[PDB]
């Protein structure tokens, strides 16, 4: 017996990008599915509004505040697809927690490190991982930034490439830091490496994790922007990425060292930056997409792990924590 | 007084005994009208006049209301959540509270798991330049891999009020010490015992710009700062400020500020340290301090000219001022 509650959505700027990964997951999910939708406001949607808001695509507003009247007895597995904040950093996991419920996807702990940019990088660079050099910024204070430009400044707490800009001169720093701040009260700016390549591993387990295989993404824009995420087209996947032997092996050796050491749990896609030969990892994800365009689905598929099979093990991986 | 605050206590760790002291204690001065919540040790919820009654028994065993509890939220300013250890220190209370919407006392959700989490708040710190003791990270059903000498000093991961803590003497002892830690987490640290050791203390009181109160030192007659030591009255000698030269308590007071910023705490904490033969380790942070009558942190602010009711004013006043930061 299995019955799963999926809850997309969410306040984030990825509210959207969250509903279209709805779309995906129950399109191919093995178990019966009910969908619960988080709208822009906080407020939830339950049953057929869940529905007829997922079929617009987007939820401005919803009914019931938060905490909502969920049968949550009903359901044995909770699946939270709310990317970015206030869904993939901890909080709706804090709520899963007390409320008894197995959930797929990291706990509490991995959800708001992996998504903090400036607090994984400095777990990752201390654990011996290599990372671009970075620092933090908080919202108000003057920035530092120890190394020459072009720059890459990012809300800390960002998803899809969200607030996101690529600095080529001093002077448009004090621009691209209000951008980012628009979204997060810490900010982090990074050293552009130009030019770069892109590989993206996807890591399936609890903690002690299995590496899909390495897939590499190419474009035509400045960055993988948003247009460029998930727009159908703009992006090509290069499946299995071509690398020399022995760069396939670490990226997924560096790849299940951050897992193990953030201690995730679940599932999480690893992006790394391959920039004159040299190996950076840039992020985690533990709520990866399920879009049309998104990557992690399609990394495993390559990995002979199919769609169904893939969101049947995350299930599964939940209910194995949940009994220990 | 119209300010209205919600203090819960209780709690599913170890330290759910030791979470309703430091409820007695904070109810006793807490200068605004405070309304009680119990969670109980089967997860449950107790509220109401049922809550003071199980404040009186100091354990509650058994709840009446699942979470989420039919509690009127909105009559409530301020949460305290003083809840020591996991489900209530580490994060997952806070982010409940996150969603209501409400202000509420101490660290954010990050922080609160980070400082929580012995392993990956020595990363974080180690990274920042602070000197923390050397140690590796032990996960359940993993042979463990030590690069030094015992004495150990074997730990779960997520422990508090020293339960589950061992001090290892040899190889031998290892696999029963991580045992036992398994019991109260799946991960578990093996640091390296300092001996002879002093050890400090220091709370910190901010959000943004974190003040320290003075340098208090513990010193007991157990092999070390164990659960019975710190809450039994009178087996801990709370020696406030410590007896050191005014250059090392400078030194530990920066040290305290410099990791409350890089670990990004809110709020309150109290910092711990090890000081052996000259050198100064940062043990560990603590976001939901005790306030037990033998707990060092309403200690060291009232040497500090800050009255217990007067901190836990300002506890409530810096949780309405960081929720209007947004
Ligand atoms: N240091 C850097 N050097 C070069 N390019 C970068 C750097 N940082 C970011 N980028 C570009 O910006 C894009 C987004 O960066 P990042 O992965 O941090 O954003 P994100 O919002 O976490 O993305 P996701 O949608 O995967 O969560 C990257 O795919 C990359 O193309
Ligand atoms: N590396 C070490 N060297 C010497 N003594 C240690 C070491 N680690 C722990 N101890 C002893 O164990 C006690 C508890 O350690 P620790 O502070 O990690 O436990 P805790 O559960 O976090 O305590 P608290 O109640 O402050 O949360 C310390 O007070 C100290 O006396
Ligand atoms: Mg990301
Ligand atoms: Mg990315
Ligand atoms: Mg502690
Ligand atoms: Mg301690
Ligand atoms: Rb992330
Ligand atoms: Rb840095
Ligand atoms: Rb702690
Ligand atoms: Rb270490």
């Amino acid at each position: 017996e299995m019955r799963v509650l999926l809850i997309a959505g969410g306040v984030s700027p990825e509210h959207e990008v969250s509903l279209l990964s709805a779309e995906g997951v129950l399109r191919h999910i093995p178990f019966p599915t009910d969908l619960a939708v988080i709208a822009q406001d906080g407020r939830w949607l339950l049953g057929e509004k869940a529905l007829t808001a997922l079929e617009a695509k987007a939820a401005p507003e919803g009914e019931h505040p938060f905490p909502p009247p969920l049968s949550w007895e009903r359901y044995d597995v909770v699946f939270p697809l709310l990317h970015g904040r206030f869904g993939e950093d901890g909080t709706v996991q804090g709520f899963l927690e007390l409320l008894g419920k197995p959930y797929v996807g990291a706990g509490v702990a991995a959800s708001a490190l992996c998504m903090d940019k400036d607090l994984s990088k400095r777990v990752l660079a201390q654990a011996g991982v290599p990372v671009v050099p970075w620092v933090a910024v908080r919202k108000g204070e003057p920035p530092v930034v120890p190394f020459d430009p072009p720059f890459f400044v990012k809300p800390a707490n960002t998803g899809s490439s969200v607030g996101i800009s690529r600095v080529e001169r001093f002077q448009d720093l004090e621009a691209a830091l209000a951008l980012a701040f628009r979204y997060d009260e810490k900010a982090v700016v990074e050293k552009a490496l130009s030019p770069v390549r892109e590989l993206e591993v996807g890591v399936l387990g609890n903690v002690f994790g299995e590496a899909s295989p390495v897939g590499e993404v190419r474009y035509e824009a400045p960055f993988y922007d948003y247009e460029t995420k998930y727009t159908p087209g703009r992006a090509e996947l290069l499946i299995p990425a071509p690398l020399d032997p022995g760069t396939q092996e670490t990226v997924q050796e560096l790849a299940l060292k951050a897992y193990k050491v953030l201690g995730v749990r679940g599932m999480a896609r690893v992006d790394f930056f391959l920039a004159e030969g040299e190996l950076y990892l840039n992020e985690l994800n533990t709520i990866p997409g399920f879009t049309p365009t998104s990557m992690y689905p399609r990394l495993f598929e390559a990995g002979g792990v199919a769609y169904p099979e893939l969101l049947r093990r995350l299930v599964e991986l939940a209910l194995t924590h949940h009994h220990h």
